[PDB]
């Protein structure tokens, strides 16, 4: 098995007003998403140190109890109104992962979309105080630093892309984002449930088949625990693990706005027994964002691609990983 090259590009760049090295910063984002799709973003600001302890502490020490009480729907009946938002379990001795995701905090019961009850929204559930102190604090905070990364990410895809920089960036907004951190936990088991091991086609282990991301981009944080694996033409390939940057590739909304000039590359996680976290932003825009699809390769950038609002974009994008891929 062959290794992807990945580069690793430093974006500190992106957040200056040197507009020449910006400019050498979406060239390498360029190049990178027409290659195999990933880079690694270094130089980024966040302090992934405590981000990979705090929830280290958390996922460490949350009980069955409290599972169930932050549980969304497909594992407690009783929370018809989670359906991203919450805890998912794990199911001792079938299935080996467990994560907990939450949304833009701004979603509080007063928000205009949550009165409205307008799918895709939901309010986040929040461990006891007493029971994780200041975990609260820092995940509401954590997904500002990270909101901040990929705001400055998606200047840098603009400009690859020939556009002003607030092209994309315009509409990533902190009143309506449907963006989600998920903190993943893969756990090391011994022995290790089989019916947690999928076999792919070519004979591969995995935890998690083949898929494109529901997403514009995603910003991903993982330990350094070599997993992830793109198919490229000439066969699926190992993307090296790098415990201090943040891995980036593109969703199949990039790939439907660009009239698949970039790609969103398909991508699968194999399976490793080893304790390791995998920490996904999904950068999503608002429920009614619509970027006109155009084509980079035209001079004009025609494109005949139906505009596609995010919302419904997200709404049938969600379900048909579920579907295809099995409930998380
Ligand atoms: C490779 C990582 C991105 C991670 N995979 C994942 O998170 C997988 C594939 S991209 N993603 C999902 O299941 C989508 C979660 C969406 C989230 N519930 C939400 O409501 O917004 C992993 O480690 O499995």
């Amino acid at each position: 098995v062959s290794k992807a090259n990945v580069p690793k590009i430093d974006v500190s760049p992106l957040f200056g007003d040197d507009q020449a090295a910006k400019m050498r910063v979406a060239q390498q984002i360029d190049a990178a998403s027409r290659d195999t799709g990933f880079f690694y973003a270094v130089n980024h600001g966040i302090n992934v140190q405590r981000l990979s302890q705090k929830t280290k502490e958390f996922h460490m020490s949350i009980t069955p109890e409290e599972k169930w009480d932050l549980a969304i729907r497909a594992y407690n009946k009783e929370h018809q109104d989670q359906v991203r938002a919450g805890y998912y379990l794990s199911i001792p001795g079938k299935k080996a992962v467990e994560s907990f995701c939450y949304l833009n905090p701004n979603f509080t019961p007063d928000h205009p979309r949550i009165q409205a009850k307008t799918p895709t929204h939901e309010v986040n559930v929040w461990p006891d105080e007493t029971k994780h102190p200041g975990f609260q604090d820092f995940a509401e905070q954590y997904y500002w630093d990270v909101f901040g990364l990929s705001s400055a990410l998606l200047k840098g895809y603009a400009l690859a892309l020939g556009k002003e920089e607030n092209f994309f960036a315009r509409h990533f907004k902190p009143d309506d984002t449907l963006a989600s951190v998920v903190l993943i936990r893969y756990p090391y088991l011994d022995p290790y449930p089989e019916a947690a091991i999928k076999t792919a086609a070519d004979g591969t282990k995995l935890s998690f088949e083949w898929h494109e991301d529901v997403s514009l981009i995603t910003v991903l944080y993982q330990s350094n625990v070599q997993n992830l694996q793109v198919e490229t033409a000439a066969g699926y390939q190992d993307i090296e693990a790098d415990d201090t940057g943040y891995l980036i590739n593109c969703g199949s909304y990039m790939a439907h706005l660009t009239n698949n000039y970039y790609k969103a590359p398909i991508h699968r996680v194999k399976w490793v027994n080893a304790e390791r976290q995998s920490l996904p932003f999904f950068v999503n825009l608002g429920y009614d964002s619509v970027i006109d699809p155009f084509d980079p390769r035209e001079p004009n950038g025609k494109s005949d691609r139906e505009p596609l609002s995010y919302g419904d974009y997200l709404q049938n994008g969600l379900v048909s990983l579920i579907n295809k891929n099995g409930q998380t």
